[PDB]
């Protein structure tokens, strides 16, 4: 059952699910919510390895993140983010998002970015109960034009579930969680498992 | 939570959402009923742009979308649209699908097609309450060899979630609605932004 | 409703869901379960085959199929499958996951893996009522570098929805199911549609 537009509303009004900064009425309808792109990015530069190993020696992985992924990349006023197709990109909303344990969110694109080849997650799409943050974005162009994005355009939208019951683990009490305190553009946390 | 396929028919029956046309028994089980390919497609033309800003000015963008989208291709029936690895097209499911405003669908692929790189959209599956129309496709082919697509084969999937309530700013009422009343294989208006 | 982690201990207590080898309760939490990599790997032969006719003669499909699947690749102890950019490959999780027939079951992939290009499925990651056996994967590395994988390592979540009724044709029951009895990385079998 997920919430319609009236009940994001009140669960927003009782306070226990928060979205700073609050879209406003013309940006919850049906059953989401809209969520606009921040101003932080992340590329990677493949001239540094050979691979990521995924369950190789922790340290190992941390190094490799680390020479592959660029700093994070925050654009001047003005300055768009032009995604290429082909290429990979992490980003943000601008919104940060909190979640009681009762409830569970769902990021899509828009029907009118699918339409241009803009992915807006890597099969990854889930907004835990107990989550609280910012939401990070895997960019991907599998269109056949580059794509200028700016910060503050509507990029995707929230849909909510209220649970079965109050998760026993939400995230954030969580102690192998890994995006806690989430706020840019934050690179894979894979060497953590 | 999502009918089952016994309580679809029964809306289906009741009138309570539309499946136009309404698929047999056959494509009607446990939680979803398929759907099939309609005969229009759109590719994109490259050459004709450098790029999308997507959040500027709308004469631009607009102009642009109207450069590099290819005329509405309708196949002769026979003909096949084939489907490259790397090349995203446009399409539109044979069936026009209204739902009422306290439920919200979902489109899926296939296993099938999934397992030869066939997606059929990008990051952007929710057809939301008040949705009355022909459902557009974004395939790309992330596999290793080219797929023939033809009209009428079975292309993927909806489920149905009722809501907490009736929303109160459905598709069909809402005023910058971008894409009511969509019969064909429509292009982004991300300008209308 | 999904399940919250406390109800999904529920079910598996219950026991008309079933996860095996049940994950422990440190891999149960908010509203999923973890699931893991499992040592079967199936990879594409593309120059046996000019293409795929999705709908074509029966006959013609198999074959085809047939030349393009590579045998399976079995990973013994202590080894990696290389996903390079670009190449999709078939795998399957390790534990094989049973739903009652008032059950649907979704598959995520894992935002870690997300942020390095990992998508763990090609739009088709519904679980359905009826379902027992191993979930086969679609693995497209949309990123810039090579990723190891190793067989045992977290790959993705499921979560579970309870239906608003028991199935009439659950997927067990089905005549046509293509995918009963799966505990491999098996191949599509788009030709028997
Ligand atoms: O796979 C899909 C998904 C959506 N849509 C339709 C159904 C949905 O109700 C509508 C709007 O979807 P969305 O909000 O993702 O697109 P948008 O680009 O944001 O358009 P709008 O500004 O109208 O929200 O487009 C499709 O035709 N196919
Ligand atoms: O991520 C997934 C998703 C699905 N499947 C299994 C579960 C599901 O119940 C079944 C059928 O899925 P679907 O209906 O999308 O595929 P199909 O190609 O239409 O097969 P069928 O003719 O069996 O419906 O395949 C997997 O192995 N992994
Ligand atoms: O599109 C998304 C999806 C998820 N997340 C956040 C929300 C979520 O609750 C969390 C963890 O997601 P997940 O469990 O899929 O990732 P993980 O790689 O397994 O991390 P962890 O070890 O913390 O579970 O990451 C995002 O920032 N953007
Ligand atoms: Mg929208
Ligand atoms: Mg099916
Ligand atoms: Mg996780």
């Amino acid at each position: 059952m997920r919430l319609c537009d009236r009940d994001i509303e009140a669960w927003l009004d009782e306070g226990r699910l928060s979205i700073n900064p609050r879209p406003p009425v013309e940006r919850i309808n049906g059953a989401t919510v809209d969520v606009r792109l921040g101003n932080k990015f992340r590329t990677f530069r493949g001239h540094t390895a050979a691979f990521i190993d995924l369950s190789g020696p922790k340290d190992e992985v941390s190094a490799a993140l680390d020479r592959v992924m660029s700093d994070e990349i925050v654009l001047d006023e003005g300055e768009a983010f032009y995604l290429h197709p082909g290429e990979l990109a992490l980003a943000v909303t601008l919104e940060s998002v909190t979640l009681p344990a009762d409830l569970v969110g769902w990021l899509d694109g828009r029907s009118s970015l699918a339409r241009l080849g803009l992915m807006v997650h890597v099969t990854a799409h889930r907004i835990d109960p107990g989550w609280s943050g910012c939401i990070v974005l895997e960019f991907y162009n599998s269109g056949k034009l580059p794509l200028a994005l700016r910060p503050g355009m509507l990029i995707g939208a929230l849909s909510f579930e209220p649970l079965s019951g109050p998760a026993v683990r939400p995230y954030n009490r969580r102690e192998d969680a890994k995006y806690r305190n989430q706020q840019g553009a934050v690179a894979s946390r894979i060497d953590k498992d």
